């Protein structure tokens, strides 16, 4: 359980800032809340990781939201080759994430997916897969990332250099990206050692979410109602 742990109790991390009198304060106001947390590794890839193995957790058992994200799924390379991917390079990728999808629904169990996102090897073609899917998703959509985003950025410089590469952090454009890109509603609560209300922004705006994380010194860890 080395890139994500098992459950937690909330309130087990105050451990992990003693004697700090903020983050002591708006740890135990999350406490009231959310119930447990599960850790995720600091890589630079702990953003892709944690919201593949929540939004797939929250899938289990459920026929028909399975049906309706594999039909999706099954369109993603689509998205792929309209941005300028090519299939001989990306087969690896989507394959590996097509295979977790149908674990998800064969198997069922958190055990058996807490096992590939734990494998150093299929959980890394996952978060590869998914940050190519990111990066055709603002490709294809320039326009609307540049008029809602920032009029002067470099969109196909930034995919290259921010979005594709393993290790390379997120910021809101790429979280709202794969949001969109997958259709998963998700809520993140932020804990910074400023003397500031705990707070949290939901993507997309409207939405009731399925997953959320704890953003905290530049990690993403998952949170459990
Ligand atoms: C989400 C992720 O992998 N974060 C890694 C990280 C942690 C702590 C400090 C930095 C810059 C990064």
């Amino acid at each position: 359980f080395n890139l994500i742990s098992e459950k937690c109790d909330i309130l087990s991390i105050l451990r992990d800032h003693p004697e700090n009198r903020i983050y002591r304060r708006k740890i135990e106001e999350l406490s009231k809340r959310f119930t447990a947390i599960r850790k995720t590794k600091g890589d630079r890839n702990c953003f892709y990781r944690a919201l593949g193995y929540s939004y797939l957790e929250s899938l289990l058992g459920k026929s028909r939201e399975i049906f309706k994200f594999k039909e999706r799924v099954l369109q993603t390379p689509n998205d792929l080759l309209a941005a300028g991917f090519e299939e001989h390079k990306f087969r690896n990728f989507f394959n590996a994430f097509y295979s977790v999808v149908e674990l998800v629904e064969k198997d069922g169990s958190v055990s058996s997916l807490l096992k590939v996102f734990n494998d150093q090897s299929a959980s890394d073609h996952i978060v590869q897969f998914l940050r190519l899917l990111t990066s055709a998703f603002i490709r294809n959509r320039a326009d609307f990332f540049r008029h809602f985003i920032d009029e002067e950025m470099d969109i196909k410089d930034f995919c290259t250099h921010e979005v594709e590469p393993m290790a390379t952090e997120c910021d809101h454009i790429q979280i709202t990206a794969l949001s969109q890109a997958l259709s998963i509603a998700l809520q993140v609560e932020y804990v910074d050692e400023m003397d500031t209300a705990l707070n949290h922004h939901v993507f997309p705006e409207a939405a009731t979410p399925s997953v959320y994380l704890l953003y905290k010194t530049s990690h993403y860890n998952i949170l459990y109602a």
